[PDB]
């Protein structure tokens, strides 16, 4: 079954073939549509067809399918199982794991990049203390002065689900948030309830509105230790507008560099719960949705006020003024650093190139709509007027339960 | 099979069950999610009538009785006899209405429930259908107070015998290719506007040409026909501040009224069912003007604003995308013909989803549709889960009639 998509600026149609290799669900079936919903131990038993298929396509990358080689190691995987009821990747196929698992990452728009990762492989990693240094190494490595490069360290495999490696923190570096007695919120209201988890493990907080959050990590299942970042290693931009003076004066800074620390990387049936990886930032990210958002740190009024807009009826559209200067200033900042920092025009462009490319050479490229359309401008971009097909590829990045919901403390 | 929905910025959850009554399929599977493809007999006819009553009667506090039952014998006889049935006035509109109340794609929807119905289902001819078209017009654009309605004209039989209106909207601009290469006018009509110029309309081959109406009767031939002038309320677009903005030469029409769909109660198919209500700014400010294939004018306007387009980072596309909606909003309230902003429109549909989450068990929400296409997350649409099903009664598209009719 062939599957075309349609761009209706264009009129290029592509089709799908890939999708003919998706095993997991979507969500959705012929009677609902789920394409809107956020969220929607392994035996022997379902692992080893996992490691075979797994393994098919590695060997076929490298065009070795059906080789001595590929076979040996099929009967070798296969006896490692039985014998100990996991396996190990060699470190060729964990890298083209953690590629492939970016490369299929349906939710991003920054997938033309998913050749160019350094993996960084922590599987030798056994204490908190260990996956602190592995962190700086991976941070220093990543922010690079401000010419950020893509990269992932990966931490030892799941094994009974009772000694996992965990990091904590939703990304490597956030910002505290302080919910008030008021009921206000000081600093990021995102990340209130792990700020109440730091402090609780003895974090002691400088409760200002930007503090860099502690590392809380968990190393074999035990319970997880505090860390902080040396500061040395936290690239910080000011952010100010290269016409409006006033803006500095909101005292507004981001970081640099964008590292989700909570997801779980799946290979050949293999889960590891802790992958940090980081890319750079689409300006977006933190002038709409960061500073933008009602829950997040929602400085559309303030901005508006100081540009005088006419703020007494929602139609003079003095919110969408506002968030262009927000995000006009984020990039400038950035630039003005030299710190790496892609918009969402360019960004999203170079996403079309990539589905396209894609589709010539890979016979597809899974993509989901609602993620991949920026949260500005939606239709001045060419990804709005993409037609895509969302489909779950493996190897992938999925979605875990926060630990402090799961973790059966020690004490 | 009770599903959740959750408001990401306002913790609030609601629980979906009105999607097991879903009846039509969605494109989608297990497998693969089509949620962003724009378009993915006597005894089919009795179920379908049956259903329909059904929820008729359920309506208005009647399930059972013997007025139901009654109407149900009735309707079944006049299939097996006569292989289709007659919509009772009252069924006409309430099905008019939910068809309205059910199509997940339209933010505007908390309005469903005021709609003026006008039954064209007596009408013969082009011209009649001319006729009742001028008097939904008339009566829709109410001097600039705009009133939500829909014209039915009679129920496809055989399908040799459908009323098509071939116009797209009532009221649109005309299209024409240049030998110079580029395209005058409205780009998206270029086709139709070439078959009323080879069925006999002399175009006037300017920016901004009304269309004539292209109807068809009875499954005859079209038939072209010029809206009196005087019926067609146009606002000439102006910026509240840059004075320049004035000399682009912009105008729009204040009547949104679609009429290439097929509005489908009780397995009864209307293939002309002109409806209208009014603008959320986006559609003209955003796609009609900005949309690189439609009037595409972000350039001109970047232009006269002096911004730095050396580059995509100043935004400078962003910034003028503002400024021209902020001129469509001005201009239609200048003139009091009815708007809405995306703001204001997109609150006004999280109310709706409210009240039919608790008064009907959910809401059809097609997400990719109700997001505006502009500042997306700055309007609560963005943060709301939204499950996406199909019911009926319902409006669908049909294949454009030039592709279908025969001479
Ligand atoms: C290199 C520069 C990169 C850019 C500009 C980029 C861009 C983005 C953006 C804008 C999102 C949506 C984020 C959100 O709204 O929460 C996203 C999601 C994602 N990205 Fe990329 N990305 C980049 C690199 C990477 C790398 C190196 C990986 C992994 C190796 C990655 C994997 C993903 C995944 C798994 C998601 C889904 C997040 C989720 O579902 O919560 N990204 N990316
Ligand atoms: C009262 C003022 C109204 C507002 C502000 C409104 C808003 C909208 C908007 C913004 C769209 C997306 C249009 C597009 O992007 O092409 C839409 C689609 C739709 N609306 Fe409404 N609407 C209103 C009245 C109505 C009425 C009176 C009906 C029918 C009785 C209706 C039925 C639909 C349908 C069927 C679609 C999508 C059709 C498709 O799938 O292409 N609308 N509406
Ligand atoms: N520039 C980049 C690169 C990769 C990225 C990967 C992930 C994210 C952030 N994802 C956060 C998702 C938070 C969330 C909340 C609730 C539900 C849900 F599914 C996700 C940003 C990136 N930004
Ligand atoms: N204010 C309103 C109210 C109701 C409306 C109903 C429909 C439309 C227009 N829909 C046009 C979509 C055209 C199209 C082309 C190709 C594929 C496809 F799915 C749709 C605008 C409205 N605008
Ligand atoms: C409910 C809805 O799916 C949710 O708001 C999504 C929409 N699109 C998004 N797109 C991106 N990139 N990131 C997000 O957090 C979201 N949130
Ligand atoms: C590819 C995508 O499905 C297509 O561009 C859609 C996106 N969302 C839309 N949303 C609305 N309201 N109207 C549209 O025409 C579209 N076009
Ligand atoms: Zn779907």
């Amino acid at each position: 079954r062939f599957l075309k998509v349609k761009n209706w600026e264009t009129d290029v149609v592509l089709t799908d073939t890939l999708h003919l290799k998706s095993t997991l669900e979507t969500g959705c079936t012929e009677h609902i549509c789920m394409g809107s919903i956020m969220l929607p131990v392994r035996t022997k038993d379902q692992l080893f067809p996992l490691a075979k298929e797994f393994l098919d396509q590695y060997y076929s990358s490298i065009k070795r399918f059906g080789s001595k080689a590929h076979m040996d190691r099929l009967e070798e995987v296969n006896k490692e199982i039985e014998s100990t009821s996991t396996y190990q990747l060699k470190d060729t196929e964990l890298i083209y794991g953690a590629k492939h698992a970016w490369r299929n990452a349906s939710r991003c728009v920054g997938r033309i990049q998913w050749s160019k990762l350094q993996v960084f492989d922590a599987r030798d990693c056994t204490t908190a203390h260990g996956m602190f240094n592995y962190i700086c190494n991976h941070v220093k490595y990543a922010t690079n002065k401000g010419n950020l490069r893509s990269a992932i360290t990966i931490f030892p495999q799941r094994t009974d689900g009772k000694h996992d490696f965990r990091v904590w923190n939703s990304q490597l570096i956030r910002y505290a948030g302080y919910k008030q007695p008021d009921g206000s919120t000081l600093g990021d209201p995102a990340n209130v309830q792990f700020t109440e988890i730091c402090i609780q493990q003895g974090w002691k907080a400088p409760r200002g509105r930007f503090d860099v959050l502690p590392l809380l990590l968990q190393a074999n299942g035990n319970d997880p230790e505090l860390f902080q970042i040396p500061p040395e290693l936290v690239l910080e931009v000011p952010i100010r507008h290269p016409k409006f003076d006033w803006f500095k004066d909101l005292g507004l800074k981001w970081y640099g560099l964008p590292a989700v620390s909570n997801m779980l990387l799946e290979i050949g049936g293999l889960e590891f719960s802790a992958c940090p990886f980081s890319g750079w930032y689409m300006g977006t990210e933190i002038g709409v949705r960061d500073y933008c958002d009602n829950s997040r740190y929602n400085i559309l009024e303030e901005v508006a006020k100081k540009m005088d807009l006419d703020m007494r009826k929602t139609s003079s559209l003095w919110k969408d003024q506002a968030l262009v200067e927000i995000n006009i200033a984020v990039l400038y900042s950035f630039q003005s650093d030299k710190v790496t920092i892609v918009d969402h025009h360019s960004a999203t462009e170079s996403f079309i190139k990539h589905m396209e490319n894609e589709y010539r050479c890979r016979g597809g490229c899974p993509a989901d709509w609602v993620w991949i359309v920026p949260p500005m401008s939606g239709s001045i971009t060419p990804v709005f007027h993409q037609e895509m097909l969302n489909y779950r590829l493996t190897p992938s990045f999925e979605y875990q339960p926060d630990p402090w919901n799961t973790h059966v403390w020690k004490g």
